[PDB]
């Protein structure tokens, strides 16, 4: 038993909700939060920026640490770093960005980053400002994701199409 509450039942290990992440992970305080970064951890925007708002600009003070030590992620990968007043830590991942050309087929190599997790609330990787379907990321992250996932979807009408559409 876990304490994430209102969530639709997807999968034996898939949970979703219309939700704010920001506003999830300020009431739950989940063992792992995780952050729809970019391979400089630059928290500009989307996802990242609303997370690192809400830290006060502490995710970015830390980020900027971690690549001047280690250099950029890749693309489909990750790096654990604190969860501030979020989580006790947050798994920045790196889905690929259409709107950046991308390959799309490394959601998957994405996604997988998860299974290193018990139990993670997230959003769908590569959706929003990312430029991907997220019907399709959630068809990824399904089919892809062993562990236990609480996925926030902060538009309602998409939470809608997605419930609605979801096979
Ligand atoms: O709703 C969706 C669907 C795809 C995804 C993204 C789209 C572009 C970049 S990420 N997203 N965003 C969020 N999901 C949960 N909490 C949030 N808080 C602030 C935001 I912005 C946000």
């Amino acid at each position: 038993v876990n304490s994430f509450s209102g969530y639709l039942k997807l999968t034996d290990n898939v949970y979703i909700k219309n939700a704010d992440i920001v506003e999830e992970a300020k009431k739950v305080k989940p063992t792992v939060v995780v952050n729809a970064a970019n391979v400089y951890l630059k928290h500009g925007g989307g996802v990242a920026g609303a997370l690192n708002k809400a830290t006060n600009n502490a995710m970015q003070v830390e980020s900027d640490d971690y690549i001047a030590t280690n250099g950029p992620l890749k693309v489909g990968g990750s790096c654990v770093l604190s969860g501030h007043n979020l989580a006790k830590h947050c798994l920045h991942v790196v889905g690929p960005n259409v709107n950046k050309g991308e390959d799309i087929q490394l959601l998957k190599s994405a996604y997988e980053n998860f299974n290193q997790h018990e139990v993670l609330l997230a959003p769908l990787l590569s959706a929003g400002i990312f430029g991907a379907d997220p019907i399709h990321s959630l068809r990824v992250c399904v089919d892809t994701v062993r562990t236990n996932v609480y996925l926030a979807v902060f538009d309602k009408n998409l939470y809608d199409k997605l419930v609605s559409s979801f096979l």
